[PDB]
């Protein structure tokens, strides 16, 4: 399909791949070369993509425009940002929202004090569901069968205290559930423990608020100030 | 074509309308209801679209992601976000971030205090170039082709305060150049002025940084915030 072929064409960007030639497009989306370059000039055409001075092409302003315009990602992230930018004031480390999508975690929007711990989360980026604290929060209130799907997977350790074991998982994801927070020390890497809580919309939870602190940092306190965080987010968000 | 049939369903959705039947999609979309549908489906089918239980339409998830991922319109946005955010501390009204597409403002960024005058400008929503303090301040470094364009085009008042007269638009451009700010009173609505400044890259002005304020605060408080905030983007811009 003449979709299938453009969105092939969309996932050989990357969040820290902005421009590329139709060949090296052709290339990472194992398209014959005569088919990337036909589908990329079409992309252009209509705007979806742009071609710089250099002659690359990028993803396009109009593609990025009606993409956000009006999306759950644009109003969660504009009713989320002024509660995110308290927690950040306060905690003075990172504040971040995330979705599970394809069990995977996908970050809507990071805000990152200078020299804080080293974060790994991006916007528009994802992580593994198994070893993020936004992942197991998630992971916790997803139905059985997506909770089945990922943990029927192979789960490699991505930091040094990454819980890899099904039944330890499942036990981490029954006390999540009941105390609404997952903190997660070293899960994704040595330096850093993830806390995430639930943000809830009609009583179903529909994403995490985590913040990202130095392993040694006290645990509770973060907890506390993302709560109240999240229950702003739920005020505004039942009125917007 | 069907990439211009998936683009004319990406334009049904708006910053106002998040949810639409496939049925109000083929109307707003020019598709007869077995087009609109077959379209639709294989949109929900590569996420493109997202169906809820309501069995409405809305932009997906991996849409966004896809567009926004390693963007130029995220770079900038990011680049941009921390002094934006200080100036919103100081200014505590709105601080937003524009660029120019097809000769009319788009918003790139928009931070607004809960409290603040009524602002129009969104996110991914765009503002007419002659009415907006951001819209002013670009054309007046768009060069000459782009800026008889728009001087030679219907420019019909938007708020009260809507310069329409082309000479007297001509004289406010090379007043704004020189000065490098637009001070814009009641040019969108009678209850706030924009303000406006240039953010310059290699020597070229990529976007305006801009607040929006109730008419009667003092301008040029606001003028010299904006001023150092975009300095500040500026080095961090040379130093990415």
């Amino acid at each position: 399909s003449m979709l299938a072929r453009v969105v092939r064409v969309l996932e050989t960007f990357n969040v820290d791949r902005t421009a590329q030639t139709a060949s090296d497009i052709g290339r990472r989306a194992a398209l014959p070369s005569s088919t990337a370059h036909r589908v990329v000039d079409e992309m252009v055409l209509v705007g979806i993509l742009e071609r710089g001075i250099d002659g690359k092409v990028r993803l396009g302003m109009r593609l990025w425009e009606l993409a956000l315009r009006g999306s759950m990602a644009l109003r969660l992230r504009q009713v989320a940002l002024p509660h995110m930018e308290r927690v950040q004031q306060r905690v003075r480390e990172h504040t971040q929202l995330a979705v599970l999508e394809h069990n995977e975690v996908l970050f809507l929007e990071r805000l990152s004090h200078h020299e804080a711990v080293s974060n790994l989360a991006r916007v528009a980026g994802r992580l593994p569901v198994h070893a993020s604290s936004s992942g197991l929060m998630l992971l916790a209130h997803a139905g059985p069968e997506v909770r089945e799907e990922v943990l029927s997977k192979p789960l490699p350790r991505v930091g040094p205290g990454t819980v890899t074991d099904p039944e330890a998982l499942r036990r981490l994801l029954a006390n999540a559930y009941r105390a609404g927070y997952v903190a997660a020390p070293g899960y994704i890497e040595a330096v850093a423990t993830g806390i995430a809580v639930p943000i809830r919309s009609e009583g179903v939870v529909i994403a995490a608020l985590s913040a990202v602190q130095p392993l040694q940092n006290a645990v509770e306190p973060t907890v506390e100030i993302l709560r109240e965080a999240a229950v702003g987010i739920e005020t505004d968000l039942r009125a917007s």
